[PDB]
C-alpha cells in the first residue's frame, strides 16, 4: 500500500483487515509473505575479473591486432628451423602487448567497492512486531516483516520498514531522517493524515521510513511497504542503474578506434590491388600457398604501423601520476580516468549540509536586556565565533572582545542552556574531533556554555574529554534538576525544575524555560534586566520581537530560542505530570532572560572556492534537503546569490519542481542555482537534465541521499566525514574536507587534458608516418624498410619515453581563467590534420629514401640499380641485369638500420616540436621541460643499446651505422623541425 499518508489510521488498518491491538495472525502473514516476499534490499553483484578482461578484447581495433598476432604466429610457423628463435619474437611481443594492455584497462576502470553493501547496513537485523500468536510484543528478523504487520518502535532502534504511524506512546516522537533528508535535526511526528499526495518525504509527518533511527520516544504503526517498495528501496533502484559512462577522452578514443579500423582494412585492399598477380604470371616465383604470404606480411605490418601500441601505457601512466599529485592535496581518486574529467566540468552540484556547511550547529548570536526607559528597552547584542562543536571561541560585543563573567544577564542565560538540556558533548578519541550526543540543537547550547565560561573555571591542565563538559559540570554542581517538563507540540517549549544546592537556606527553587520565541515570551510577564526584574511592556515586547524577527527572517536567517525563567514556580505536589497539556499552564508569568540564535555555519574555504569557479566559467548549484529559506540564506553567504539579488525564479523546492511541466523543468535546471526540500530521487533527476544539455556535472555530497546524484554524475565527489554510502558511490573523496581541493583539482585536471591530447597527437602522428613508409615500399616494390618487430620497439620503448614526458609539460599561467572546453570537440583540427599528414608524409619518404640511399649511394653497398631494386624479388644468380651485384644484399641489415635510425631520430624531433602547439621552439626553449630532454637522451641511447648488446640486433635485424651513415640520417631527419616550424609560423602569425 502506497500514499497511505493521506488516509486516517483507521482506513489503513481496514485495508489489511488487521486489529492494531493483536496485529496480524500467522495465517495472514503466510498469505502476505508470498505476494510481498521477504523484506530486504537485494544485492547487486559486480562483474568478475574474467568478464572485465573479455570486454577489453571485444573492441574492434583490439581484434585487428589480435588477428595480426595469429597471422604472425602462422608466419613464424612457416619460417626455417634455423631462424626459429628470432621468428617467434614477433607474435609473442604482439601477444605481450595485447595481454598487457588488457589487464591495464581493467585495473584502470575497476571499482572495488559496492554501494549496495553500504546501503544494506541501514537495514536492521531485528524488529519488534505485535502478532496474534503472542499476547505481548515479539522480536523477529526484519526479513519476516510483511506489509500489514503492527510494529512497535522505541528509542535507539532502526526503522525496519516504511510504516504508517498509529499511536504515539510518548509525549513527542523524534526521528533522524538524514538518510533521506540529509539533515541531522530531529523531526516531530504525529498520527494525523497528511493531504497533498504530491508532498515530498520531508512533508509527511505520519510516516516512518526504513533505515532511519528514532532519536526519542515510543510509538506503534502498520507497515505500508517492504523490500524494494520502500524509500530506501527507491535509492538502490537508482544504484543498480549503470550506463557505463566514459570520460570524453575515452569516448573520442573509442570512436577514433572504429575510424582507424576502417582505414587499416582499406589500405590492405589498397595494397592488394597494387599487388602483382600471383595467379597469372609471377614467373611462378612460388607455389599457390606462397602467393598469399606477402599479403599476410603486408597486412601485419600495416596493423602494427597504424595501431599505436603502448598508448594505453602512457595514458595510464599519466593518470596514476596525476592521482598521486592529487593525493598530496588530500584528494583520494577512486577512478583513474576521473582525474581528467574534472578539467572540463562546466557545473558543480553540491549538497548544503555536511558539504558546504560543517553539519555541526553553533550559536551565531545572542542578546540580553541592557536598560529600560518607559516603554522602550535597549538590548546588548553579542556574537559567538567558531564553526564546530569544539568548545573553543570568544564572545564579542560591538566588534570588541569581552568576557561574559561580568554580565549577570548572560550568567543566567548560560544557566538555562546548561540546566535545561537533554544533550551532551563528547570527544572521540579515535576521530580526534568533538562529536555530539543527542539533539544537535540542544548540543549547540552545550558548546555555548563552555565557550562562555561564566564562572572563570580554570580550564588549563585539563584533559580534552574533561574539557567537553567542564563548564557544564560546574552548573550541575550548583543547581539540582528535580524533574523535566517534556517538550510538547502545543506550547512549543520545555522547562526544568531546579533547586539550588550550595545556597540551601538562602535561596529557593526556580524554573527555566526554552522554546519558540512566539509561544514563550507571550507567557512572559516580565523582563530580566541584569539581576533585577522589570514588568513586560507592550512596547518592550514589541522591541524584543523586532530583533528576533530580523534574526529569523533577515539575511542571517538563524534558528532562535527564547530563554526565560520562573522565579517563583508552583509547588512540587501541585504539579501532576501525567497530562502533557497542563505543562503550558505550569510555565507562566515567566521573566524573559534572553534569546540565542544558531546556524549551521558554512565552511571557511567554500565562499572563496565559489568565486574561483566563477572565473573559470563553472556554475555552482545547491541541491539540499533543508528548507528553502535556510538554503537561500547560505547561498547569499557563500556567493551563489547576491545579498540584494532576486531569487524568485532562481530557487525552487521539490514539489514546485515536480509541479512544473517538462518544458518549465528544463529552464529551471539552466537558470536555478538553489533546490531545497529535495527528495533523493530528485537529486539524480536534476543532474539527469544537466547531462541532457551536454554539460559535464560534478556532484559533491556527504549523504546517503546524495548517492543517486553521485552515481549518476560523471564525476562524483565525497567528503571524508561523510557516510560510507556516499564514498562508494563517488569517484573522488576529500579526506580533509577541504572544499578548495575542488578548485585545485579542476586546475590539475585541465593541465592533464592539455598534455594528454598533446602526446596523443604525437603518437598518432608517428603511426601515419609508419604507414606511409610501409605503403610506399609496397607500391614501389623495394625490400622491407621496417620490420613490425622494429616498429613495436619504436611504438613502445622509443616513443613511450618522450610521450610520458609530454605529460610533464608546464601548464598555462591563465589556464584557470579559461572556460571549460567543448566535450564534443574533435581531437584534431582541419589545419592540424593537414599538418600531421604533411609531417607523416615526410618521415615516410625519409625512411624509404634511407633504404634507397644505401643502395643507390654505392658507398659500402652496390651501385645504383633502380630496375633491379623494385624487381629485386626477380633476382636469382645466373640471371642477367643482376651481374655485378650480390643477390643477398636485399636481406642485409644496413638498409633497415638506416631507416630505423631515421624513424627514431625524427621521433626525437617531433617530441621536441610537441612542447607547444603554435609556438616556435626559439620562443619556447626545449629546456622548459626537463623530463622531455631526458626522455630523448634515454630513448636515443636505447637506440644504441639495441644495436650493441649482443642478442638484440639478431632479433631486430640491425647493425651499427659507423661514422658516415649517421651523418646522412642526421641531415635528412633534422628538416622535420624546420618543416614543422614553418607550419607553425603561418598558423600563428597568419591563419589565426
Ligand atoms: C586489449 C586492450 O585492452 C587494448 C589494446 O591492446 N589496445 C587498446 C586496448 O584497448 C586499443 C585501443 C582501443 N581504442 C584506441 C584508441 C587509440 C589507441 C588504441 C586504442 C590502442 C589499441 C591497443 C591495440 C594498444
Ligand atoms: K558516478
Ligand atoms: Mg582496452
Ligand atoms: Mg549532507
Amino acid at each position: 500500500m502506497e500514499n497511505a499518508h493521506t488516509k486516517t489510521v483507521e482506513e489503513v488498518l481496514g485495508h489489511f483487515g488487521v486489529n492494531e491491538s493483536t496485529g496480524l495472525s500467522l495465517e495472514q502473514v503466510k498469505k502476505l509473505k508470498e505476494r510481498w516476499g521477504s523484506n530486504e534490499l537485494p544485492a547487486e553483484e559486480g562483474k568478475t575479473l574474467l568478464e572485465l578482461v573479455i570486454e577489453q578484447f571485444e573492441d574492434l581495433l583490439v581484434r585487428i591486432l589480435l588477428l595480426a598476432a595469429c597471422i604472425s604466429f602462422v608466419l613464424a610457423w612457416f619460417e626455417e628451423g634455423e631462424e626459429t628463435i628470432t621468428a617467434f619474437v614477433e607474435p609473442f611481443v604482439i601477444l605481450l602487448i595485447l595481454v598487457a594492455n588488457a589487464i591495464v584497462g581493467v585495473w584502470q576502470e575497476r571499482n572495488a567497492e559496492n554501494a549496495i553493501e553500504a546501503l544494506k547496513e541501514y537495514e536492521p537485523e531485528m524488529g519488534k512486531v505485535y502478532r496474534q500468536d503472542r499476547k505481548s510484543v515479539q522480536r523477529i528478523k526484519a526479513k519476516d516483516i510483511v506489509p500489514g504487520d503492527i510494529v512497535e518502535i522505541a528509542v535507539g532502534d532502526k526503522v525496519p520498514a516504511d510504516i504508517r504511524l498509529t499511536s504515539i506512546k510518548s509525549t513527542t516522537l523524534r526521528v533522524d531522517q538524514s538518510i533521506l533528508t540529509g539533515e541531522s535535526v530531529s523531526v516531530i511526528k504525529h498520527t494525523d493524515p497528511v493531504p497533498d499526495p504530491r508532498a515530498v518525504n520531508q512533508d509527511k509527518k505520519n510516516m516512518l521510513f526504513s533505515g532511519t533511527n528514532i532519536a526519542a520516544g515510543k510509538a506503534m504503526g502498520v507497515v505500508v511497504a517492504t523490500g524494494v517498495n520502500t524509500e530506501i528501496g527507491k535509492i538502490r533502484d537508482e544504484m543498480v542503474a549503470t550506463e557505463q559512462e566514459r570520460t570524453p577522452l575515452q569516448q573520442k578514443l573509442d570512436e577514433f578506434g572504429e575510424q582507424l579500423s576502417k582505414v587499416i582494412s582499406l589500405i590492405c585492399i589498397a595494397v592488394w590491388i597494387i599487388n602483382i598477380g600471383h595467379f597469372n604470371d609471377p614467373v611462378h616465383g612460388g607455389s599457390w600457398i606462397r602467393g598469399a604470404i606477402y599479403y599476410f606480411k603486408i597486412a601485419v605490418a600495416l596493423a602494427v604501423a597504424a595501431i599505436p601500441e603502448g598508448l594505453p601505457a602512457v595514458i595510464t601512466t599519466c593518470l596514476a601520476l596525476g592521482t598521486r599529485r592529487m593525493a598530496k592535496k588530500n584528494a583520494i581518486v577512486r577512478s583513474l580516468p576521473s582525474v581528467e574529467t574534472l578539467g572540463c566540468t562546466s557545473v558543480i552540484c553540491s549538497d548544503k549540509t555536511g558539504t558546504l556547511t560543517t553539519n555541526q550547529m553553533s550559536v551565531c548570536r545572542m542578546f540580553i536586556l541592557d536598560k529600560v526607559e518607559g516603554d522602550t528597552c535597549s538590548l546588548n547584542e553579542f556574537t559567538i565565533t567558531g564553526s564546530t562543536y569544539a568548545p573553543i571561541g570568544e564572545v564579542h560585543k560591538d566588534d570588541k572582545p569581552v568576557k561574559c563573567h561580568q554580565y549577570d544577564g548572560l550568567v543566567e542565560l548560560a544557566t538555562i542552556c546548561a540546566l535545561c538540556n537533554d544533550s551532551a558533548l563528547d570527544y572521540n578519541e579515535a576521530k580526534g574531533v568533538y562529536e555530539k550526543v543527542g539533539e544537535a540543537t540542544e548540543t549547540a547550547l552545550t558548546c555555548l556554555v563552555e565557550k562562555m565560561n561564566v564562572f572563570d573555571t580554570e580550564l588549563k591542565g585539563l584533559s580534552k574529554i574533561e574539557r567537553a563538559n567542564a563548564c557544564n559540570s560546574v552548573i550541575k554542581q550548583l543547581m539540582k534538576k528535580e524533574f523535566t517538563l517534556e517538550f510538547s507540540r502545543d506550547r512549543k517549549s520545555m522547562s526544568v525544575y531546579c533547586t539550588p544546592n550550595k545556597p540551601s537556606r538562602t535561596s529557593m527553587s526556580k524554573m527555566f524555560v526554552k522554546g519558540a520565541p512566539e509561544g514563550v515570551i507571550d507567557r512572559c510577564t516580565h523582563i530580566r534586566v541584569g539581576s533585577t526584574k522589570v514588568p513586560m511592556t507592550p512596547g518592550v515586547k514589541q522591541k524584543i520581537m523586532s530583533v528576533i524577527r530580523e534574526w529569523g527572517s533577515g539575511s542571517d536567517t538563524l534558528r532562535c530560542l527564547a530563554l526565560a525563567t520562573h522565579d517563583n514556580p508552583m509547588r512540587r505536589e501541585e504539579m501532576n505530570l501525567e497530562d502533557s497539556a497542563n505543562f503550558i499552564k505550569y510555565e507562566t508569568n515567566l521573566t524573559f532572560v534572553g534569546c540565542v540564535g544558531m546556524l549551521d555555519p558554512p565552511r571557511i574555504e567554500v565562499a572563496s572556492s565559489v568565486k574561483l569557479c566563477r572565473q573559470a566559467g563553472i556554475r555552482v548549484i545547491m541541491i539540499t534537503g533543508d528548507n528553502k529559506g535556510t538554503a537561500v540564506a547560505i547561498c547569499r553567504r557563500i556567493g551563489i546569490f547576491g545579498q540584494d539579488e532576486d531569487v524568485t525564479s532562481k530557487a525552487f523546492t521539490g514539489r514546485e519542481f515536480d509541479e512544473l511541466n517538462p518544458s518549465a523543468q528544463r529552464e529551471a535546471c539552466l537558470n536555478a542555482r538553489c533546490f531545497a526540500r529535495v527528495e533523493p530521487s530528485h537529486k539524480s533527476k536534476i543532474v539527469e537534465f544537466l547531462q541532457s544539455f551536454d554539460e559535464i556535472t560534478a556532484m559533491t555530497g556527504d549523504g546517503v541521499n546524495d548517492a543517486p546524484a553521485l552515481k549518476k554524475s560523471e564525476i562524483g565527489i565525497a567528503m571524508g566525514s561523510g557516510t560510507a554510502v556516499a564514498k562508494t558511490a563517488s569517484e573522488m573523496v576529500l579526506a580533509d574536507d577541504n572544499f578548495s581541493t575542488i578548485v585545485a583539482a579542476v586546475e590539475e585536471g585541465r593541465a592533464i587534458y592539455n598534455n594528454m591530447k598533446q602526446f596523443i597527437r604525437y603518437l598518432i602522428s608517428s603511426n601515419v608516418g609508419e604507414v606511409v613508409c610501409i605503403f610506399l615500399t609496397a607500391a614501389l616494390g623495394f625490400p622491407e624498410a621496417l620490420i613490425p618487430v622494429q616498429l613495436l620497439w619504436v611504438n613502445l620503448v622509443t616513443d613511450g619515453l618522450p610521450a610520458t614526458a609530454l605529460g610533464f609539460n608546464p601548464p598555462d599561467l591563465d589556464i584557470m581563467n579559461k572556460p571549460p572546453r567543448n566535450p564534443k570537440e574533435p581531437l584534431i583540427s582541419g589545419w592540424l590534420f593537414f599538418r600531421y599528414l604533411a609531417i607523416g608524409c615526410y618521415v615516410g619518404a625519409a625512411t624509404v629514401g634511407a633504404a634507397a640511399w644505401w643502395f643507390i649511394a654505392a658507398d659500402g653497398g652496390p651501385r645504383v640499380t633502380f630496375y633491379q631494386l623494385s624487381h629485386f624479388l626477380q633476382c636469382k644468380e645466373d640471371n642477367p641485369d643482376f651481374e655485378g651485384v650480390d643477390c643477398a644484399v636485399f636481406e642485409s641489415p644496413y638498409p633497415m638500420t638506416m631507416a630505423l635510425s631515421v624513424l627514431v631520430t625524427i621521433e626525437m624531433c617531433n617530441a621536441l616540436n610537441s612542447l607547444s602547439e603554435n609556438q616556435s621552439l626559439l620562443r619556447m626553449p626545449p629546456w622548459e621541460n626537463i623530463w622531455l630532454v631526458g626522455s630523448i637522451c634515454l630513448s636515443m641511447s636505447l637506440h644504441f643499446l639495441i644495436l650493441y648488446v649482443e642478442p638484440l640486433p639478431l632479433i631486430f635485424q640491425i647493425t651499427p651505422l659507423n661514422l658516415t651513415q649517421w651523418l646522412m640520417v642526421l641531415k635528412i631527419s633534422l628538416p622535420v623541425i624546420l618543416m614543422d616550424e614553418t607550419l607553425k609560423f603561418v598558423a600563428r602569425n597568419y591563419l589565426e
